[PDB]
């Protein structure tokens, strides 16, 4: 694998809006996440859109595009990160610069939505990508949480990791649906736990990222085939039993079961269980109908607080039973 | 194309067969339940209540395999000619490894729904190439009042009893709604809106129907339950109550898929209760932008899909479509 170089103190991180237009509609969150990333040491470089206001979304698919590629084809950018998701990463697709990309290796991350551009990088050039912050949602929200991520973001991409890299659970979490723009309270500390749902270990190529996002891009050149040993990691969030129930049956029926050898299923922010008072594991659980695949749940790399920043496409070891994830084959230079 | 097996027509008096693969609809939406069924047993039709009427399990209407249970029994069944949903929701995409294909193959039935239906729609046309049929539901398409649920009915005899020469042509209905009201009890009367199709993109195209709840199918792609498009096949299409952001997803994700490559024309349902996100943009403006610089025909506003009224459309068989002249024709056998 092509990899990209160790991010550095006094760095340029590009942004891009690849769907929702957050910089205009959260300014007052885009600037904290800003200044938090300059106070730490890092520059920022504002892509074409930023500012820029197209209802559900930040421009036309051209725009959209044409923002990321600039970002791409810069030399002096060494992470590109994406301000936020929505729904419309994938339009993109097809007018991205592989090809650039592949012949300057850079790090590209950021989740949810932008899962799309993630894979299909992953897909179309083989280089290790990164389910992690996204500027505002990650880098805008508030003391306590912030730090952690930011811990986890440095422990990632710019610390120098030996092999196996040990990825450790954080002590307290939290999903409370407040504190976007202004800060009202604290956010009440979840004592944190990952859940040994099915157990076992498995080690295999680590592939995944926003289940329902994976959805919008299933079966294209932009999707990376899951092969047979693979470790499937997914999260959604923000979404209901009915919901993830259809998206564990599309893998179910897309025979992605019958390869893996290993599932990591983030924590659910904010879930509605639609009444039932039933996990999202447990809807996991009865679409698998007891076939015995190793399952660690509530896997801190989604929409909850803080977020670890997991390199996509690598190996990876898994022990659901003792409830340990290491990354085992490097990730960068 | 050589003869296929084909389901039998419906004929007066038949057993439709009612399922709930996703909500639990019977039970949460009693009156309109109750309605639509008087609806058609006063047309002379018997109705046969799957296992889970009246259950409720919250979003569904039971377990996975609760709910497969209870499809296989009418495909099972030799009295039963017609297996409809009562509703869509999310969740028919599960029972799919769990179908008794090779019952249905043994005793083909008309297979009828819309929206989540579409997963067992084209599930059962991928394994068996039997015809199914996007068009009613029991309790969203039945339980509307009059006036407009006599039009819906009148497609569904015309497609599914009447004895049709071949090319059939669809008619436009001449009037349609859309309207948020009506569901349990009526308040007033619909708007009868004035209908047309819609010439999107001009030309002609010839080929084999495919499609549905789009959002559905994103659920079964890759899957061995969607049927793989075939170049010169027409793509049908309609969403329903979702939003510009999700559809311009859906688009993309056919894009990217290579579909649009593929097809010889797209025929695309109105789009109930469209939330344009404030940007005062159609349906087919959205998907436009997606095609960018390749002209495909599109016919759109087609009245399949949760508007009402709704046409009764087999899936799997010839079709001509000429969006120039926005007419819609069949030109395969669909029932014997």
């Amino acid at each position: 694998m092509p990899l990209p170089k160790s991010l550095k103190y006094g760095d340029t991180i590009g942004i891009y809006s690849p769907s929702s237009p957050v910089t205009y509609t959260s300014p007052k969150r885009f600037e904290r996440a800003k200044s938090y990333l300059l106070q730490k040491g890092f520059h920022i470089l504002e892509g074409s859109l930023t500012g820029r206001y197209d209802y559900y979304r930040s421009g036309s698919i051209q725009e959209r595009a044409k923002e990321l590629n600039a970002l791409i084809r810069n030399p002096n950018v060494s992470c590109i990160m994406s301000t936020i998701g929505g729904m419309n990463s994938n339009s993109l697709l097809p007018y991205i610069d592989y090809d650039a990309f592949q012949n300057n290796p850079k790090i590209m991350i950021g989740y949810a939505d932008a899962t799309a551009l993630l894979l299909g990088i992953y897909a179309k050039t083989g280089i290790p990508t990164f389910y992690g912050p996204a500027l505002v949602p990650s880098f805008g929200e508030f003391e306590p949480f912030v730090d952690d991520t930011y811990k986890y973001f440095l422990e990632t991409l710019l610390h120098d990791q030996a092999l196996p890299y040990n990825i450790k659970q954080p002590l307290f979490w939290s999903d409370e649906f407040i504190n976007w723009e202004e800060k009202t309270k604290e956010k009440e500390l979840r004592p944190n736990n990952w859940i040994s749902v099915t157990n076992g270990q498995a080690t295999g190529r680590v592939i995944g990222g926003n289940l329902n996002t994976i959805q919008g891009i299933w079966g294209s050149p932009y999707m990376p085939c899951i092969q047979e040993g693979d470790i499937l990691f997914i999260e959604d969030s923000s979404k209901d039993a009915a919901t993830i129930e259809r998206s564990f049956s599309f893998l179910k029926i897309n025979g992605v079961f019958d390869k893996v050898s290993g599932i990591i299923l983030g924590k659910h922010e904010q879930f509605d269980d639609c009444g039932t008072n039933r996990k999202p594991y447990e809807i996991l659980l009865e679409v698998l109908q007891n076939q015995r695949i190793p399952l660690l749940a509530d896997f801190d790399c989604c929409a909850t607080h803080p977020m670890i920043t997991m390199p996509i496409g690598v190996q990876v070891k898994m022990d659901a039973t003792n409830k340990t994830i290491h990354i085992l084959e490097k990730w960068k230079i």
